[PDB]
């Protein structure tokens, strides 16, 4: 099992139907990283912390990715994550402290700086900096000119330890406080840059093999 064998959003049925669990609609034309299916899905969205799996001697992946209030089970969210049925399926990042900002709305389909790395795909990407918050108004300018996107987004990930820096994102903006979908980064992370923020996702979107 290599690595590109192991992206949450792009596993092959073989290690679908496999796993166990321990205890162009929007271009209407019948091409997936072509330029066009691209514009096409921006134009139109525009307008212990893990589970686990057995199966190819144990596959983790982190409870964040989950919807909490869903009726659904892991197996079932994994295979509907896996289907053509979700192509403008993006999640939002966000990432502030000591006067940086780094965001951008991702995409959940990958591409062709690892490899890895090199197919996040980020629909839309910022980062600015300010010495003092100032940085608020800021903040709250990318939040309205994502709004579109960020109604649309199954997870909001942000970090921001400092509290005057978690109430930026919440204060009178486009996210309202007590929103299940903004969420904690599972794990420590580094400045905020846009190659962190991609590390983060490479993180959070890739299966992990762990000790039972
Ligand atoms: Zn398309």
């Amino acid at each position: 099992l290599k690595k590109n064998d192991l992206y949450i959003f792009d596993l092959s049925e073989q290690l679908l139907n496999s796993l166990k669990l321990m205890s162009c609609s929007v271009c209407q034309m019948s091409h997936y990283q072509t330029d066009y299916h691209l514009m096409n899905v921006k134009r139109n969205l525009r307008g212990s912390p893990y589970i686990y799996f057995k199966s190819k001697y144990v596959l983790a992946i982190y409870k964040s990715l989950f919807n909490k209030r869903s009726l659904s089970n892991p197996n079932e969210a994994l295979t509907f994550w896996n289907s053509q049925e979700n192509p403008m399926a993006i999640s939002a990042l966000f990432m502030v402290g000591g006067g940086h900002f780094a965001g951008a709305i991702v995409s959940h389909q990958r591409l062709n700086e690892t490899l890895i790395e090199q197919a996040v795909n980020f629909l839309e990407h910022k980062t600015f900096h300010r010495y003092t918050s100032a940085l608020k108004t800021d903040i709250q300018g990318v939040l309205k000119d994502w709004e579109p996107y960020l109604s649309k987004c199954d997870n909001i990930f942000i970090r921001a330890r400092n509290v005057s820096d978690k109430k930026i994102f919440t204060d009178n903006t486009v996210l309202n406080k007590g929103d299940e979908r903004i969420k904690s980064f599972p794990f420590t992370t580094n400045r905020p840059t846009v190659l962190e923020l991609k590390k983060a996702w490479c993180e959070l979107s890739y299966l992990k093999i762990l000790p039972k």
